DNA sequence: CACCCGGTCACGTGGCCTACAC
DNA sequence: GTGTAGGCCACGTGACCGGGTG
C-alpha cells in the first residue's frame, strides 16, 4: 500500500529523466546544425534557441535574396535568347 | 551561531529561486520565438517543447537543402549566360 | 460515469563551475 | 589561498490534460 505510492512516485522519477533526457538529445541535435554553434561547443540551452531563431531569420533573407538572382539571370537570359532571336532574322 | 547558519541558507535558497524563474521565463520566451520562425510549427500557441526543437532541426535542414538547390541553379543560369553572350560576340564580329 | 496513463509542464533545490572578491 | 556571487543544469516532485479502458 505505502509501497505503491513509493513505487509509482520512483516510476513516474525515472519517466520523467526519460522524457527529460530525449529533451536534452534533441537539445544536442539542433546545435548541431547551427553554424555558428560549431561541431561541439558548451552552448547554454537559451543561446541555442536565440542562435536558431536568429540563424532561420538570416538563411530566409538569404533564400529570397537568391531568388531574386535567379528570376533577375531569367529576365536576362530570356533578353538575350530574344537578341541572339533578332539576329537571324537580319542577317541575310 | 545557531539556526543564523539556516537562515543564511535559506537566503541564498530564496534567491536562487527568483534567479531561476527569471532564466525560466526567458527560456520560455526563446521557445516561443523559435517556434514562430517554424511554418507548421506557427499559429499553435500548444506546442511541446521537444518538438520545437524536433522540427527546428528538420525545417533548418530542408531550408539547407533548398538554399544548395537554388544555388545550383544560380550556377546553371549564370553559365547559360555568359554562353549566350559569348555567342552573340563572335556573331557580332562575323556579321558585317 | 470515474480511473488511470502517457505526455507535458513549472517549480524548488543542490551540485557544479567560472570568475571575481577578500 | 578561501572564499563567494552567477549562471547552467538535471534532479525529484506535484499538477495538468488527454484518450482510452475498466
Amino acid at each position: 500500500m505505502a509501497t505503491e505510492e513509493n513505487v509509482k512516485r520512483r516510476t513516474h522519477n525515472v519517466l520523467e529523466r526519460q522524457r527529460r533526457n530525449e529533451l536534452k538529445r534533441s537539445f544536442f541535435a539542433l546545435r548541431d546544425q547551427i553554424p555558428e554553434l560549431e561541431n561541439n561547443e558548451k552552448a547554454p540551452k537559451v543561446v541555442i534557441l536565440k542562435k536558431a531563431t536568429a540563424y532561420i531569420l538570416s538563411v530566409q533573407a538569404e533564400t529570397q535574396k537568391l531568388i531574386s538572382e535567379i528570376d533577375l539571370l531569367r529576365k536576362q537570359n530570356e533578353q538575350l535568347k530574344h537578341k541572339l532571336e533578332q539576329l537571324r532574322n537580319s542577317c541575310a
